[PDB]
């Protein structure tokens, strides 16, 4: 891995990400979900890297980048990434996926840099804001986190975050997604969760995509159900829709074959 200052046009102007880019050719950016890190997608960086040039960053506040206190707003993050593809020298086109809060950062990188994708991969996710309760259950999040950090946290999520398969069959994801939630700096949570809590609604920029969208949801997601992502990749002009079975909220690390065939297969298609 890597750790490097880039200019983002985001404040504070410059931070340093944590990231790993592994592969050559066409470049896909995976963005992690709440409150996880770079290593949510360890599976797909190591198996699509044989086809595909895969960039894997922490975000601002999580895993090992830069945390800047405050609120991380979904542009912010958007704009941090920008700057982080300028650092490297890939100024055109990208696939950017995001699992999540890593969505929501998607759509932020599409309202803002429409030119630079070639591609989107939503998981797990969904376009709507927070309702009044969900923002102010943000609020409620992250002053606690700041004193408490991120045990209550993972307490309350990981029952939701996965399907009782992964339970039974696969007790080393459930731990190793156990550490990546105990071990998010707890400012960056926090700034992480008023940044969710003052996104807006993108409801309607997803008919205005432009670009090819891929759709994946685990056939368990308790926290972005199925029925939800259908719907909202029936909005999306050039979509594809993929429900991985035996998933919860985090195929990736659920299903990590299913998910990187997935994408493989619909990455072969916006490459040729
Ligand atoms: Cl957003
Ligand atoms: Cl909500």
């Amino acid at each position: 891995a890597q750790r490097v200052k880039i200019t983002t046009t985001a404040t504070p102007g410059e931070i340093e990400l944590a990231f790993e880019d592994t592969g050559t050719g066409l470049p896909v950016l995976l963005v992690h979900g709440f409150p996880l890190d770079r290593t949510m997608w360890k599976a797909q960086r190591e198996e699509l890297c044989d086809e595909f040039r895969v960039i894997v960053p922490d975000l601002r506040g999580f895993g090992e980048s830069q945390v800047i206190p405050g609120v991380a707003t979904m542009e912010a993050m958007a704009d941090d990434l920008a700057g982080l593809c300028n650092h490297l020298g890939l100024t055109g086109k990208i696939v950017l996926g995001g699992l999540s809060m890593g969505g929501y950062v998607a759509f932020a990188f599409a309202r803002k840099y429409r030119d630079r994708l070639a591609g989107l991969i939503l998981c797990d996710t969904r376009a709507r804001p927070d309702s009044p309760e969900a923002k102010e259950n943000r609020r409620r999040v992250a002053e606690r986190v700041r004193r408490e950090g991120p045990g209550f946290i993972a307490e309350e999520m990981i029952p939701r975050l996965c399907c009782e398969s992964t339970f039974r069959n696969h007790p080393e994801v459930i731990e190793k997604i156990r550490q990546m939630i105990l071990s998010a700096p707890p400012e960056g949570v926090a700034a992480a969760a008023l940044g969710m809590a003052e996104r807006p609604d993108s409801t309607d920029l997803l008919p205005a995509l432009s670009c090819p969208t891929l759709v994946l949801v685990g056939q368990f997601d308790a926290i972005s159900p199925p029925e939800e992502m259908e719907a909202m990749a029936r909005t999306i002009p050039q979509s594809q829709f993929v429900v991985i079975p035996d998933a919860g909220h985090l195929p990736p690390m659920e299903q990590p074959e299913r998910v990187t065939q997935a994408i493989r297969e619909w990455l072969r298609k916006v490459h040729t």
